């Protein structure tokens, strides 16, 4: 092949501070974080820290993870800012100052634009197919995990990636029942076509402007309702053609579900004529702005600093 | 062009129960069923089609394609689906025509069929067809068995399983093999697996035949393989005794070898509608003068 000249940066624990715990696992936990660096600018980040300081196998995994993430390089997949070799290893993953898409969309639903909505689907499909070109399974696609660099540019977190042979099992605790494919629910296994299922759901959240999927429904019921053939309802904005794309992602059979390269083609094709495929009231006139998540930090994007 | 806001509704199978089987196919089965919408307090009669297996993506893709068309078309003589069921084997839920296939209907009631109805049915079939020509969709399996009778007054088209949608770029669609029965298909479709709206007209001509003869089998004696020869030989379906030369002529044009020569559906509505003004003249039937908790498709619409 070719040399992987990916830079790995080692940051001191003093350099970064962890605001709050976003998620927890049997091994390791993930914190919302602020990184400073002696520079004026502050950078929002996600930090993954091993729960346990002394497990050879866990340490081997966390280093491979840091190897893949640093190895990853795509406009729509979060860059790995660096790692810090405490006894408990931590990995720093860039976060965008404006925040996540899900929150962003709820804040701006009134002013939201149809072209932007089709454009985000093409972008997420690009990151996922990039990820899938290497044999890499995201295991958690959702609108909270899609980050807004700018309203035109979004990126998806690559934390906790699993690399393939056909399928990989994953146990962490705090699992997201609603976004997972039924196959994943019953047997706790994740494939690319399972990730597509989560992709379908993500698009739904975008289309409804951030309504909660299967809202007010217990997680135990969800596995059964999927067997009965219930699925998410049509987004009022959505055309039948767009909805069909979501429906195919929610097909019980894995192979029936669309492959990611397909999804990129389709959405870019619909992106050429967005107004025919998505109908939003007062669609023609609607503006880029700061976000509520971004307000709390009040920040600098990581990508701009690193450029020099 | 315009956005398609036709809406497809997902329904959990617990919402509907199946009282009885209307018909069997190798693809799968159609059930008579009562559908209760959750929350809503009405009972809707419905027909549910269910495939034999969810095993194959192609099977999966075609049903999803079929369901997409049946939801997107809205015509008074095109049967519409109420919703879909994402179960492992996908389920199709459609408005129920209680009476059944027209072909079934004609044989049982041959003694009572007035000339107007036969003309009135012909008009209605064409009207639905003509809509599908507008929608760029070729039905690809028209027969009196695929024409259902919600009521004698009203009839709707059915079984879009074979139907394919033409590309704007391409005037005609060609598909490998022939799933469909030979007798209905136009000669170009048998020889070259070519299908066009004009090829649908040919099948239309066979559907009218079936009505005018009260459902007798086309080329009833003949095995399917021979049929391609006889058409080339020039034999065709014989004059329905009830039929005048003016009406039968119309069926002749449909089974013309040259597809562009045969009538367009638009024409067929006007030609059969004009006959429908003065039916006795254009159709001769003995005793013709003598011859004449709730849910519905209507209910769903405002
Ligand atoms: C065979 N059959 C009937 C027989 C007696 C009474 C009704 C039907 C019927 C109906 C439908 C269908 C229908 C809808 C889509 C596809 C096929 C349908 N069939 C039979 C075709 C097969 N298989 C239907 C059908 C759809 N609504 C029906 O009533
Ligand atoms: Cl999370
Ligand atoms: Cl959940």
């Amino acid at each position: 092949e070719a040399p992987n000249q990916a830079l790995l940066r080692i940051l001191k624990e003093t350099e970064f501070k962890k605001i709050k715990v976003l998620g927890s696992g049997a091994f390791g936990t993930v914190y919302k974080g602020l990184w400073i660096p002696g520079e004026k600018v502050k950078i929002p980040v996600a930090i993954k820290e091993l729960r346990e300081a002394t497990s050879p196998k866990a340490n081997k995994e966390i280093l491979d993870e840091a190897y893949v993430m640093a190895s990853v390089d795509n406009p729509h997949v979060c860059r790995l800012l660096g790692i810090c070799l405490t006894s408990t290893v931590q990995l720093i993953m860039q976060l965008m100052p404006f925040g996540s898409l899900l929150d962003y969309v709820r804040e701006h639903k009134d002013n939201i634009g149809s072209q932007y909505l089709l454009n985000w689907c093409v972008q997420i499909a690009k990151g996922m197919n990039y990820l899938e070109d290497r044999r890499l399974v995201h295991r958690d696609l959702a609108a909270r995990n899609v980050l807004v660099k700018t309203p035109q540019h979004v990126k998806i977190t690559d934390f906790g990636l699993a690399k393939l042979e056909k399928e990989y099992h994953a146990e962490g605790g705090k699992v997201p029942i609603k976004w997972m494919a039924l196959e994943s629910i019953l047997h706790r296994i994740y494939t690319h076509q399972s990730d597509v299922w989560s992709y379908g759901v993500t698009v739904w959240e975008l289309m409804t402007f951030g309504s909660k999927p299967y809202d007010g429904i217990p997680a135990s019921e969800i596995s059964s309702i999927l067997e009965k053939g219930e699925r998410l309802p049509q987004p009022p904005i959505c055309t039948i053609d767009v909805y069909m794309i979501m429906v195919k992602c929610w097909m019980i059979d894995a192979d029936s579900r669309p492959k990611f390269r397909e999804l990129i083609i389709e959405f870019s094709k619909m992106a050429r004529d967005p107004q025919r495929y998505l109908v939003i009231q007062g669609d023609e006139r609607m503006s880029p702005t700061d976000s509520n998540f971004y307000r709390a930090l009040m920040v600098v994007d990581a990508d701009e600093y690193l450029i020099p």
